[PDB]
C-alpha cells in the first residue's frame, strides 16, 4: 500500500518521455491568452534528489536524463523541459530531477491554474512546501482517480489532466481506462496524458481494449522502448496516451522521437513509434 518510491525512477527513459509530451502540450495551452488548468492525479513529491540511495541503486536517471540535458545539438521541441531541468541544477552537475508539478509550476503563467493530489505520508508534505505561497496552486492529500470527478471540468474550461500511477496496484490499469471516461463524461475537450509502463505487454493491450470501447475518439499514443518486450525483463518501454492532442503534437513527436531515441539508447535497441488508436 503506497510502497512506490518514485526516486528510484526519477529522470529515468520514461520521465523523459513523459515530461517532454507534458511540456509540449502546456506549450500549446499557452498558445492562448485564456487561462487552463494543470492537473495532476499522482503528483509525487515534487522534486528529487538524484544523489539519494534510491536513485543511485538504480541509477536509472544516468541512463535517462543525463544522456540529453547538457547535448549541443538539443532539439528546439526540448528546450522548454530541459530549461526546467537545469533550473534546478544551476551547478551544471545534475543532483535535482523535477516532477511534473514542478515543470507545470515553471512552465504555466500567472493566470493558470494547478490542482494536485499525492496520497503518500512523505511526498505529501515535501509537495505542499513546493509550492507555499503560489497561491495558484491547490494541493491534496487525496485519491487522484476521485479529482476526475471532483475537479472537472475547470471553471476555465480549458486544462491538461496528467495521470500518471504507479501501477503498484494491478487495478491501475482498470482504474486509469475508468477514470478516463469519468473525466471526458464531464470535461469533453480536456487534453488527457496517461503515462503507462510496458511490464507485461499483454496488460497494455487490454488496456488500450478498454480504452477503444468507451467510445472516445481522437486519442494519440507515443511510445519508447529501450529493449523489445519481453516477460522477464523489468519495464522495456513507456508511453503517453493522448487524448485530444493539441493540433502540432505528433509532428513534433515526429521531430523529436529518432533523436531521443538515439540519445536514450545508443545501442539502437528497442523501438519509437507516434501513431493513433483512435482517430478523429
Ligand atoms: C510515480 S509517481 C508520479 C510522479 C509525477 N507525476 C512526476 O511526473 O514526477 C506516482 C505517485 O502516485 C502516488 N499515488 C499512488 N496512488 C495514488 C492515488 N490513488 N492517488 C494519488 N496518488 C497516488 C504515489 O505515492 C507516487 O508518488
Amino acid at each position: 500500500m503506497l510502497s512506490y518510491r518514485h526516486s528510484f525512477h526519477a529522470g529515468n527513459h520514461a520521465d523523459v518521455l513523459k515530461h517532454t509530451v507534458q511540456s509540449l502540450i502546456i506549450e500549446s495551452l499557452k498558445e492562448k491568452d485564456k487561462p487552463f488548468l494543470y492537473l495532476d492525479t499522482h503528483a509525487g513529491a515534487g522534486r528529487y534528489q538524484l544523489g539519494s540511495e534510491h536513485a543511485e541503486r538504480t541509477g536509472e536517471y544516468l541512463e535517462g536524463i543525463a544522456r540529453i540535458w547538457q547535448q549541443d545539438d538539443l532539439p528546439a521541441e526540448l528546450e522548454a523541459y530541459i530549461n526546467v531541468v537545469k533550473h534546478f541544477n544551476r551547478s551544471g552537475q545534475l543532483r535535482y530531477y523535477p516532477g511534473s508539478p514542478l515543470i507545470a509550476r515553471l512552465l504555466l503563467r500567472e493566470q493558470d491554474s494547478l490542482q494536485l493530489t499525492e496520497l503518500h505520508p512523505s511526498d505529501y508534505p515535501l509537495l505542499r512546501s513546493e509550492f507555499q505561497k503560489d497561491s495558484r496552486a491547490r494541493v491534496e492529500k487525496a485519491d487522484g482517480f476521485q479529482q476526475l470527478k471532483a475537479k472537472l471540468p475547470p471553471v476555465s474550461r480549458r486544462g491538461l489532466i496528467l495521470i500518471d500511477p504507479p501501477y503498484e496496484m494491478k487495478t491501475d490499469y482498470q482504474a486509469v481506462v475508468s477514470g478516463i471516461a469519468e473525466g471526458y463524461k464531464r470535461f469533453a475537450t480536456g487534453i488527457y496524458a496517461l503515462w503507462y509502463p510496458v511490464v507485461l505487454r499483454q496488460q497494455i493491450k487490454r488496456m488500450i481494449h478498454d480504452l477503444e470501447a468507451t467510445g472516445i475518439r481522437k486519442i494519440l499514443q507515443i511510445e519508447l522502448a529501450v529493449l523489445p518486450d519481453s516477460d522477464r525483463r523489468g519495464m522495456t518501454a513507456s508511453g503517453m496516451i493522448v487524448i485530444n492532442p493539441p493540433w502540432k503534437l505528433e509532428q513534433q513527436m515526429n521531430n523529436v522521437l529518432p533523436w531521443l531515441h538515439s540519445k536514450l539508447v545508443p545501442a539502437g535497441t528497442g523501438h519509437a513509434t507516434v501513431s493513433w488508436i483512435v482517430p478523429e
